[PDB]
RNA sequence: CUGCCGUAUAGGCAG
């Protein structure tokens, strides 16, 4: 398993902004840092996740190799967001751990539009750079399993087939 | 929210 490193980022509490909004901004920032990085070997997970209350939790975990993680952190992608963040230290993941894939999940009038011309899940609220439309990006943490499969990750850090250690 | 792939009105994706 080559993605044996991680970094924990904690949202600092803030009366002005609820955790969900803070996490969304954080996630959006990670997204732009990922498209700048250009690869598909960096994943995420939300270790404090509350499946029952469809809440992502106060924590974002970044998964990558020691080198991919290092490069990612060299970038000024957390510019103007640091004061809202608490940083764990880049570390080798514990072992053993189960593995799971964290994926974006998607599910009438739009389906009617395209046709003519022819989700109880936690989420982040994002912003399409060009259109300016705001959309909810629903995230699912899949069933735990013993080993990790080969696979990559979206530029949002979501599973494109790849798994991340869960702990 | 908007679009894409697909006969789909199944199932997949993109911001």
């Amino acid at each position: 398993f080559t993605m044996d490193h991680y970094l924990d980022i904690r949202l600092r509490p803030d009366p002005e902004f609820p955790p969900a909004q803070l996490m969304s901004v954080l996630f959006g920032k990670l997204h732009q840092a990922l498209v700048a990085q250009g690869g598909d070997r960096i994943g995420v997970s939300f270790p404090d996740l509350d499946e029952s209350r469809s809440r992502l939790g106060e924590r974002l975990r970044i998964h990558a190799s020691a080198d991919d993680l290092r490069a990612l952190l060299a970038r000024p992608w957390l510019e103007g967001l640091r004061d809202h963040l608490q940083f764990g230290e880049p570390a080798v993941v514990p072992h053993p751990t189960p593995y799971r894939q964290v994926s974006r999940v998607q599910a009438p009038e739009r389906l009617r539009r395209r046709l003519m011309r022819r989700l109880d899940l936690p989420f982040v609220t994002l912003r399409s750079q060009s259109t300016g439309q705001h959309f909810r990006l629903f995230i699912r943490h899949g069933p735990l399993q013993v080993t990790a499969e080969e696979g990559g990750f979206t530029c949002y850090g979501l599973s494109k087939g790849g798994f991340v250690p869960w702990f």
